[PDB]
């Protein structure tokens, strides 16, 4: 018969009074709009912004009385987007957006289908800048978790209430990647309900889990800084008397033991409070520093003074025989205590 | 009865001569416009372009006794967003906006609400630039206070005075993080009224206080620039006749000294006057220059010259062991008076 | 006769019943639109954002059989780009748009032309910020591989069918440049139809394999780290006696073996997975420092305690001969294993 | 009696024939617009992109005689922003713009206002990304002058005269800093007067004078530098005999020279002609470089050969003695040099 | 008589039938479009992205017929921006656009001039981001040449044609600097004439050579690194025996070679192929490295052995005197064949 074009103006023209700025079923029970995502791209975390990316299909369906129609005979619609001014529709908004928009390339890439019994299927795509609030305090050990949350804006809750669909909520494209962390398959699903001074505004929530990367750490900051430590110690098995040798292996122990830390800054975020990867570095540290002040207690006792020139001679040696099993066994100990306190949590 | 829609078209339209370009009260008393913000984001303050973004609700408040109705029976009514260029709405605009923009996802971010006896609620949502004069003259310890003011732009003192509300003037969002700063829960609120060669313009503004974490520039940048001063001093104790040994642990210690300050100065800011981080990189950078300056001055007396070979050997151990005390007590009188005039401020 | 402009308007037209809201063979067969872009600029792949941009020309075909005309003599037309909104036109968008954007300047770069019979030609430019994900495992020996999919959005499959057209799919721009890549002249051209809980949609696709050059990070990365283990053997040659000489070419190459990786960091990107530069930075690490712990093995056992005095004089010696020899045939076991199994991958 | 925006509407509208498209005074004397500006915020002033932005208001007052009216009681009007495209307006712009915008937070910031007489002020709100080219020859010692001028576009110089007023023309907020320059309180005013195969176009222009900061630089660029070359003369007092010392000495003190000039070019500008800054640090460098060469000389002639061996040690004390004294003055004479040409410019 | 703006609506109106989708001269001759352009600000020419952003004027000449007056007195007339989408107008676009806008502050900056015999100026201002390929191989020594093309879109060759016009083609605001490089007058001018599968479609172009300034990488990148070649000669004069000294001075050559490349790559472009200034960074780096090899000689040949004691020591001070000579004499061959292969390509 008609076209579907012509039929829809027939069903939201001035005949049939379908107003656009009146929800369904109004004065009655709220609208139970229900939604489902499909993360296409996800990505660039930043966190000196504290922000991460995010392009997504945003599915809602709802049910509209007024739209329920009988005589044409096919068993779904659909509006083009050109008229789509022309239907009520929910003002979801996402409550953590810090900046959006939609794409408009060769069409604006919105989806509306009305079925028989008036189910409205509509469906948009978006790019999201939504942020999320970091926690840096165990830096390559942690585990970040970024929610995605889904206020109404105008309506309270006893006009609009939102639901997560008990069939695939979110799904997730398939050859996902990204440069620095890992998403788990687990996505969880709550509600929060925003309380204002203004009214009770519906939001559902799904929160994503995210585990960060090691195996650049471990080799560009973990073992180089952990065999300049080991450096250190070979000192203890020169010579006492080589007095050139020492500190000419002590200083230059501790000036790669900074220059490893200081052209580390740049890969490094750039938050004011001290890490888990900047505990390593400032203790490794002493420990190159820590073996050079041993030198210094060498060199002054064996200079010290027949029979006292063999008794000072065979104290520092005593201080060195202890410095070589002793000092390496404390610095052990830090290691399995950091190492503990950093995957415990 | 009939819809709000179609109310409202009645009460805003040609009929009862509602023109919004006249605000309400016009030629007599000015219009009350009360005003409370919700902070939904905050961060990004940038240092080099002296700025930081901000993520707020808007809501005003104000009577229109033109859109007073009786005879629709509900207590409170809602103007859809896309009427709503057919309202007088006050030309609020922030002084030092710097660039700012609405969110029209899904629906513009706009809330109108009539109220029976014409208190009107108006809530969008905004994102601004907004620009705060900072100043990093004592940079870790520092307290930044950035301002946030309300201007009207066409209306004058005599017709629209902006005025904080009594209850909750600003609420900030409850888990709400920053990278560098935390955000004190002490939000001044004073008046601003600017005037120009134009008229007296309302203003209100909030102030928010700023305070820096410290932990990060300890360990990275003091203690490690601390203990290169410490592996100075070990040269007092080391043999005087040690050349290769003293200076080996003199130029190696002032290279560590320039290799720590030079890869710092990616990670601070790029102002161009002198820093309280500045006057420590370079007092602790005068402590190893003036440690080896000793040694030049020690090398110079033993070689200088039997009776007066032994006078001048023991007057170089006398400037040796003046040092070994006196010169770490110099360092200790900085370190107090540093700490002193920077804590104070 | 009448102007083309005036004989479009009767062609389109409330006359004749054009309405642009239904596709040609409504409730037949699907639409066969065949594609085929030209690529103009090329280029800024991010590895951090893992993207690429592209400046594309998209030439769309279909046919319509509404638009058939036989009066008007000449044997095609141009609709001017301001009437273009009164003309079915496909809803093409790209899967991984990551953003995009037309060009409006002096005129919309759009083209629209019509054949007698009711052939369609439309082609109009477009920007793209296309996402690729990105495989950096063996970072300077790598083929990436970075898609372009073409999907529809409202139709399915049912309804309209991409085609790649069987004359030059794909050209590219002549003098086209990468500052990294190069792009082979070799273009996949596959259908991926995609599924959702929606429908059917269709989508065609088109490869680009792109291969990264090698020349810079040989000159500086791998021969300037190739020469620090080279001077790390010359310790082998020089005297044991001489304990300040060997130490200070000890720790001096290590330190300019962090040096050279640390100041790196910079110029490589920041994924947090280890890379195959990062495998070479870290063994040819090990052999600077295992060159050092040769040394702390000849000077302990020469300076152990005549008889026993030449015995253990000899075993150091011994120690030395042997590791001139042995240690860089094991360097070059190393540089046979690892671009053997980063050349055939 | 009636309300000014209908009063406006009468003044404007097809009665009485005003038309937006002419401009006062037609087939006459030219049009005297008379200009002001307020700055806001300032600053951002790139030298990579050789630019800076401003957020300015722009007041423009200029004389209207089919705006006189006499009925309505009141001596002043103001127009509604919505309304404001009835009103002929000036077509200024600014001749080095680089992008600009306006602002257009909950209302257009743009005011006008018609006095009884028919002056019209005309006041809106501008973010210009005004482009300033820049001289840095002298780059700490230098005092930049950034333009900003305002042509016409359409009319020539017998249509549209712009003017500063004669009270106030540039004024300033008062908080206002910057994070590297200075701003001075000296506004040059100037025509510029464009000219062009088009006609004569009328442009005013303002000047702001800029000063640099020096105390970051000091601090850790010069006094830094110098310090290096202060250790280089302690090696003229270091005994001559003491080999391993005296290079040990030379060139761990031009290794920290390097280390000094390779970290901080990341705070200076990337232009690609020299700098003072430049020659600061490539002349500290060869007196470090020249400090090396004068021991290999004494190295020498004090191994070059009983009588001749006594000469020739006499010799190269000799040569030690002069460079004390001489050396340093070589460096205070550079030191006066450099200064006095880098303060007269 | 009758004003000028309701002169032009006589002329475009539906009175005398001047459709703006119509070109002039219609089934005729094609139309002669001449050009010419004004550079107001030019640079930020970015070697990653290989594209630059130019400030022009865009003035349009045509004729067209249909614009022919008579009984109007005035010679010329203006169309106001606001009218101008009744005139028709040549779709020039730029080939390698990358991104353009326009510029609307305070009105549209677009000027259109109607002759009395029809002769039509158009002239607008657009901020173009353009793209130009950029061949680095000599980096400091090299010509770049970025085009600027001005296509066609929708009109054929036969329908529509450009031209420079034969009176300063292409002129360049007076005051314009950059930041690295200079630009010559010569401007060269050709056609370039696209052929598609659409069609012969005209364009012309307009060349710039710019050529790269060079006082920056003398004094900061090849002179240092000239020095530290310097400094390694001066172990051939040190004694042989004093071994801390020959390796002390060795290393810590090619430690600061190491520090002086390692910091020059922020400064570098990215480009992963092989530049003229990392041949020369690496081949600084091989002398520096054969002038410790010559030492590991040295030392093996005097420690190798009374009659061959004095034979061998005689020998190895053999090959120090003929590499004092030969070795720098190597160095400068290399500085000749250097400089000559990169001056006269
Ligand atoms: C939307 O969903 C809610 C809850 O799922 C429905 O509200 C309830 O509906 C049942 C039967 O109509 C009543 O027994 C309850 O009293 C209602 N309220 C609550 C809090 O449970 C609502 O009917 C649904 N509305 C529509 C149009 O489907
Ligand atoms: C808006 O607030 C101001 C001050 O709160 C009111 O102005 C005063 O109103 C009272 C009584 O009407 C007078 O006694 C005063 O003379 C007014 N002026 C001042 C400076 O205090 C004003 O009435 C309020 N307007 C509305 C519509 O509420
Ligand atoms: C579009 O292309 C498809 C396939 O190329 C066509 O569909 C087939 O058309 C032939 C003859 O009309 C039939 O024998 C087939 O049964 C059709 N289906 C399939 C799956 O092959 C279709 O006709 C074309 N439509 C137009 C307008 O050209
Ligand atoms: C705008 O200003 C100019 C100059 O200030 C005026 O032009 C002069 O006006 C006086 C008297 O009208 C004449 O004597 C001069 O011959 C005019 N020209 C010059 C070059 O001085 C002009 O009248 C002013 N126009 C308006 C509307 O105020
Ligand atoms: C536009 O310029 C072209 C060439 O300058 C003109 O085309 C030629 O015009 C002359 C005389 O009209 C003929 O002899 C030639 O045969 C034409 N073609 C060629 C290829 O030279 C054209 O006439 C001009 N059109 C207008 C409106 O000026």
């Amino acid at each position: 018969p008609m076209p579907p074009s012509e039929f829809l103006d027939k069903l939201m023209g001035k005949v049939s009074g379908y107003d656009a700025r009146i929800r369904p079923n109004f004065k009655g029970p709220p609208v139970n709009v229900t939604c489902n995502i499909f993360i296409n791209s996800f990505g660039s975390i930043a966190e000196t912004t504290m922000d991460y990316r995010v392009n997504i299909f945003l599915r809602q369906q709802w049910n509209d009385p007024r739209l329920a129609y009988s005589e044409y005979p096919d068993d779904s619609l659909d509006l083009d987007p050109s008229m789509l001014d022309s239907i009520w529709k929910p003002d979801l908004f996402f409550a953590n957006e810090k900046g959006a928009n939609f794409h408009e390339v060769t069409t604006d890439n919105k989806l509306l289908r009305i079925s028989k019994n008036g189910n409205v299927l509509y469906s948009i795509r978006i790019t999201l800048v939504l942020a999320c609030p970091m926690d840096l305090k165990n830096f390559p050990m942690d585990v970040q978790t970024c929610i995605m949350q889904l206020e109404s804006f105008g309506y309270t809750m006893n006009d609009l209430i939102f639901e997560w669909d008990e069939k695939g909520a979110v799904q997730v494209a398939d050859g996902l990647t990204l440069p620095q962390f890992i998403l788990k398959e687990e996505k969880d699903l709550r509600y929060c309900t925003k309380h204002y001074n203004t009214g009770k505004f519906t939001c559902i929530e799904a929160r994503f889990h995210l585990e960060r990367q090691m195996g650049y750490y471990l080799i560009q900051m973990y073992i180089p800084s952990l065999l300049i430590v080991i450096l250190s110690w070979v000192s203890f098995w020169i010579n006492m008397d080589a007095a050139p040798a020492r500190v000419g292996l002590g200083i230059t122990t501790v000036l790669t033991m900074t220059t490893q830390s200081s052209g580390s800054r740049a890969s490094l975020p750039k938050v004011s409070y001290v890490k888990a990867i900047d505990i390593w570095m400032a203790v490794c540290l002493l420990f190159v520093f820590s073996a050079l002040l041993e030198y210094a207690a060498v060199n002054f006792i064996a200079r010290q003074h027949e029979e006292m020139r063999k008794l000072f001679i065979s104290r520092a040696k005593r201080i060195d025989t202890v410095s070589r099993v002793a000092f390496p066994l404390v610095f052990l100990i830090f290691n399995i205590f950091y190492w503990i306190t950093y995957k415990i949590i």
